[PDB]
């Protein structure tokens, strides 16, 4: 069995080997990447995402979130109080200002001990969930607005044709803005680019023990889950690498830095902080491994968890019996 310890793996393509997506997903998978639930991948130096940043400040954040956090420094959960709206220069400056930059530190490891220290005492805005992409149109290898999309995946594997898109979102981050302990809609994989600026922290736990996590989670919210057999779902909970050793729960953890890109696989839990202001860009996608994740996976049903218009269609064929339930979270 390859990478029995659930490893984070590294992986450095050729221009050659960017080329295929799907085949490189399936060679990071016979090395064993997927049972660490991330993977890094540094794309070949020949490659770009585009020829500058230069003019993005005149996109819009919509809604920026103000998460605002409530419980201990190592166990705590977020709510998004939503701001007015505001371009990315304008956020940019904010982020830069006195009250929400970066502070002095020594290394990666010094921050991170700052972030959970102090995390809980400050709440930073961040501009996450804008539809949208930052790649050129002619970058041809790994440009996350071209990717296969989703359902036609489960029509080649299934048969079945539905309904439904699949686009990329960007993330406007600034110090401190996180990203809570959950995996992805049906158990998907996702991808994440880092186009600029400061790091991006994960933390994450091997697919084979999420049960661990959950059980975990259980315990340290106890009326979240007794009001939802899956609150994950929400992204509202965070717990520290400190209290995860505690209690004996397996993860890992890596920076991303910009030009970098992330994969999570399916069942991946994860969770993390910007180190500054950043930007990067996600979307989720299928491979035929998938399938039986997304049959398997967890469903909110309590009505919080409220989710994209194409979720629907995965979960009438993929959990027809959930489906009813589901529905009505939903609705
Ligand atoms: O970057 C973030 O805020 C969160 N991203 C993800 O959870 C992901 O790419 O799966
Ligand atoms: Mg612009
Ligand atoms: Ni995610
Ligand atoms: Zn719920």
């Amino acid at each position: 069995a390859q990478n029995p310890n659930c490893n984070i793996m590294i992986f450095h393509p050729t221009k050659e080997e960017f080329n295929d997506f799907d085949k490189y997903i399936a060679y990071m998978e016979s090395q064993g990447a997927h049972r660490a639930g991330l993977a890094k991948i540094i794309p070949p130096k020949e490659w770009k995402a585009r020829e500058t940043y230069d003019n993005i400040s005149e996109i819009l954040i919509a809604t920026p979130l103000q998460q605002v956090a409530s419980g201990r420094a190592g166990v705590f959960t977020q709510y998004h109080k939503k701001k007015k709206a505001m371009t990315v220069g304008e956020y940019r400056h904010l982020a830069n200002s006195k009250k929400y930059q970066t502070p002095p530190h020594q290394n990666f490891e010094d921050l991170e001990r700052k972030y959970w220290k102090n995390r809980i005492y400050n709440s930073p805005i961040y501009g996450a969930d804008i539809s949208g992409s930052l790649f050129d149109e002619n970058t041809k290898q790994w440009n996350l607005g071209h990717l296969g999309t989703i359902q036609d995946l489960l029509e080649k594997e299934c048969g079945v044709v539905i309904e439904g898109v699949n686009t990329p979102y960007l993330y406007f981050g600034m110090w401190k803005t996180t990203f809570a302990w959950h995996t992805e809609d049906m158990d998907l994989y996702s991808i994440n680019y880092l186009h600029l600026g400061e790091p991006k922290t994960w933390y994450v736990v091997p697919p084979e023990h999420g049960q661990r996590l959950e059980r975990l989670a259980r315990e340290l919210f106890p009326g979240s889950s007794r009001g939802c057999g899956a609150f994950l779902r929400h992204k509202v909970a965070l717990i520290s690498p400190t209290v995860l050793k505690e209690n004996g729960i397996p993860f890992n953890r890596i920076t991303q830095e910009a030009g970098e890109f992330m994969v999570t696989f399916p069942y991946g839990y994860h969770a993390g902080f910007n180190h500054g202001f950043n930007c990067a860009e996600a979307i989720n996608f299928a491979t035929p491994r998938w399938i039986d994740y997304g049959k398997m996976a967890s469903q909110c049903s309590c009505g919080e968890a409220r989710v994209t218009f194409s979720m629907d269609a995965f979960v009438r064929i993929l959990q027809p019996e959930r489906y009813d339930l589901w529905k009505r979270g939903q609705d």
